[PDB]
DNA sequence: AAAAAAAGAGTTGACACCCGGGCGAATCCCTGCTATAATGGGAGCTGTCACGGATGC
């Protein structure tokens, strides 16, 4: 926890909250999984319904 | 020879409105807490000299 909580604050070079970075990681993971087990590339339209988030937020 | 008014000023009410300041509500950032066992690290030159200087017995 100490190594992961501090790596996302100083190494990023810009102020990025923890929830933002965790959402980015989850989105990247789900996008990679969908691109690997669904088709050629996951579109941002279906990423909102897959994660149950608004389109303006995922965009 | 005389003698009053469209403008020119001056206001007086009458809206049209346009950001400001609150009331909300909806939502960001921080911080800590997770209980099987985790126990010393990965590049990098190394195919230029030559000078001019800094350590050692």
């Amino acid at each position: 926890q100490a190594i992961t909580r501090s790596i996302a604050d100083q190494a990023r070079t810009i102020r990025i909250p923890v929830h933002m970075i965790e959402t980015i990681n989850k989105i990247v993971r789900t996008s990679r999984q969908m691109l690997h087990e669904i088709g050629r590339e996951p579109t941002p339209e279906e990423l909102a319904e897959k994660l149950a988030m608004p389109l303006e937020k995922v965009r």
